[PDB]
């Protein structure tokens, strides 16, 4: 009824910086060969998001941001072979083009045909399917999920079980992927380890939910504000500590807490210091610091490398390194299955019009993932 | 016959910073519990101990350096059990005392009764077995090898095959194993890799040794003084850089030549720039870069956390993760089995006494290692 048509629908624009969303009427194109137009059931308020608006995470503007989230498939452009219509699909905002020597390497998922290194907002041809007010209007990490419509390419975009439950299972699309496999697979958390997390919203949560299924002894969350702890040891953290409450440098508290230093720390905040602090508590000799956190813009931090010499190993990764075409119908195959739990991340619901209260809620440190509902 | 008595010898004394060493009368205690007095056969001159004399290396003044030795047990103190008088040995600047946290970690190797961390530049018990006119002379990383006699304790020294080349096997002590374990036990090289060896001294052609081991494809030496560039070649590179030769940043060099990155890549030079250069000249989602250079005492590095989010992994290492007291006998067997070379390593040998002639060969960029003999 749709199919071949510009569809009129609602997005929330971002035309500026540190400004809220603006809900109007947006135009959204059909989609060209291998590519991919989606009716959007469920998004999440991800910080990465917050990071467009507060220009921590730079990509161009005006844009329509979103990039956790499920739908529906509306259409198909010619070519497309991995989804039909009315397909449950999940948008990834990682890549998985299976062509390029990241998607064939074993262990790499930062597929060469991302949009984050050198973001230019727009689809894979380089144009963009989105008009606002006559003025064309970029997309975000090939996805754009505050909008009613998307359209993604066909790399860009996951067939998950016809069962799902897509008001949960949009989480796979950023939050629980990125924690959980921090810990599972780029971590690789071993039995009977010790764990510091620091930051304990759903993606430090996450982190913590994968440092339990590696069967990790201790699990240590670190935040500022105390109002996340109950949470962090719902999902497994054994002990949590905030800095405010030290007179010592964090990393000296985890340190001696850890008769030497933690097995595996992880940032989950997205701050220089807190990166350098993280991989100064894992033990000198054997421990492993993996980043999540995104970091400000075009910013360095400042290191002594005898961190490193004595035999720490410190690594990042997006989205918990997981191939994400391949990885997300298994996660949501997984969630079926109860081998995870998505719940305990869901603290708000609110139709998709309340888009920044979402962001309210989030900045105010009061939820972990608001699901805005279309 | 010398046993539970002083032995008055020739050692190396460097007073000051900056200046020549000092062949010195001194007078070395015998062995005290758990200690074992070692006769010098040979010791190599490695870059680590010159950056003592420069100030690149900060431990407590006067010193007895050198570190990089092989010798026969002289006598041995009350409780010794590993090794015997006869003995041949090779000191181990980092201990393996079995008992800590670290020892029992199947990865770990930089034993917390090391001397690097905080140097005392002593024995364990906090004395110097060494004087000279009445002053007591520091102790260098619990080995002391710029002697005629040395006294280290029992868990910095390791009980060698009795029909090894004590002139070569002095390398095993440091720089052979450095470099080999990096490529083949920290990097974890794979075959048909591309590596990146940054410095092509003893270490670096260990380091390449390593990866031509490990079965990688190519190996590109990289050093500003192309006079190194014949015997890394010899050793396994299969192409070598001078960062002189060109008029854009080397990282960007090698990322074109490995066709977007390197899979492995070493800093075995010690200088901040370079460290960064290695870890952005590795594959931006599944690179691996390894610091073995020590840079410059307090000095931090300023690099973007962006380079580790993509995926890379940044790690460093003492001693190539080797724990040295299990692993310098079975090295030393391997070397007696033709399991690799050190001649390559070996450009000059000297008599002990020619000492600063040694560190005056390796300022000038002429020699790799040169061997004091005794
Ligand atoms: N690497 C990747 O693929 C991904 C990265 N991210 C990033 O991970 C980070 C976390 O994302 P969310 O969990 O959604 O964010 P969030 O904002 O819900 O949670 C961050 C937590 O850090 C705590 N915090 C702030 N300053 C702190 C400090 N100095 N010390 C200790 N805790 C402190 C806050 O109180 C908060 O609970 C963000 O930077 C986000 O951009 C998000 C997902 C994917
Ligand atoms: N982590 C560890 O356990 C160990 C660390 N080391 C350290 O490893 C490093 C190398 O030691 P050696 O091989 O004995 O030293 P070396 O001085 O023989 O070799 C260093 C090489 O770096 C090259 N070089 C200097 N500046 C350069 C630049 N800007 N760019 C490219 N090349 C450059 C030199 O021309 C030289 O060939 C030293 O810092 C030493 O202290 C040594 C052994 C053990
Ligand atoms: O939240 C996802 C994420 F990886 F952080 C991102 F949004 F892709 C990033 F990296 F911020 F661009
Ligand atoms: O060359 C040995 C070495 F590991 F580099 C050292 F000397 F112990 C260090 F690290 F320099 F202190
Ligand atoms: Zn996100
Ligand atoms: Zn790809
Ligand atoms: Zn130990
Ligand atoms: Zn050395």
């Amino acid at each position: 009824s749709t199919a071949g048509k510009v569809i009129k629908c609602k997005a929330a624009v971002l035309w500026e910086e540190k400004k809220p969303f603006s809900i109007e009427e947006v135009e959204v194109a059909p989609p060209k060969a291998h590519e991919v137009r989606i009716k959007m059931v469920a998004t999440g308020i991800c910080r990465s998001d917050d990071h467009v608006v507060s220009g921590t995470l730079v990509t161009p503007l005006p844009v329509i941001a979103g990039h956790e989230a499920a739908g529906i498939v509306e259409s198909i452009g010619e070519g497309v072979t991995t989804v039909r219509p009315g397909d449950k699909v999940i948008p990834l905002f990682t890549p998985q083009c299976g062509k390029c020597r990241v998607c064939k390497h074993p262990e790499g998922n930062f597929c060469l045909k991302n949009d984050l290194s050198m973001p230019r907002g727009t689809m894979q041809d380089g144009t963009s399917r989105f008009t606002c007010r006559g003025k064309p209007i970029h997309h975000f990490l090939g996805t754009s999920t505050f909008s009613q419509y998307t359209v993604v390419d066909e790399i860009s975009v996951a067939k998950i079980d016809a069962a799902s439950p897509l008001e949960k299972v949009c989480l796979i699309g950023c939050g629980f992927s990125t924690g959980y496999g921090s810990a599972v697979k780029v971590a690789k958390v071993t039995q009977g380890s010790t764990c510091a997390v620091f930051g304990l919203g759903g993606v430090g949560l996450s982190v913590i939910m994968g440092c339990k299924a590696a069967g990790a002894a201790r699990i240590i969350g670190v935040d500022i504000n105390k109002d996340k702890f109950a949470k962090a040891k719902e999902v497994g953290a054994t002990e949590c500590v905030n800095p405010q409450d030290y007179k010592k440098p964090i990393q000296e508290v985890l340190t001696e807490m850890s008769n030497g230093g933690v097995d595996f720390s992880f940032e989950v905040i997205g701050r220089l210091d807190t990166m350098v602090t993280a991989l100064s508590c894992c033990q000198e000799a054997y421990g492993v610091s993996v980043i999540v956190g995104v970091p400000p813009d075009s910013q360095n931090l400042s290191m002594n490398p005898m961190l490193l010499l004595s035999g720490r190993t410190w690594k990042g990764a997006i989205f918990g390194g997981f191939k994400s075409k391949d990885s997300v119908p298994k996660l949501v195959a997984d969630f079926m299955a109860k081998k995870f739990a998505l719940d305990p991340l869901i603290t708000h619901v609110l139709p998709f019009e309340k888009i920044n209260e979402g962001f309210d809620l989030l900045r105010s440190g009061e939820s972990i993932r608001t699901i805005l509902t279309f």
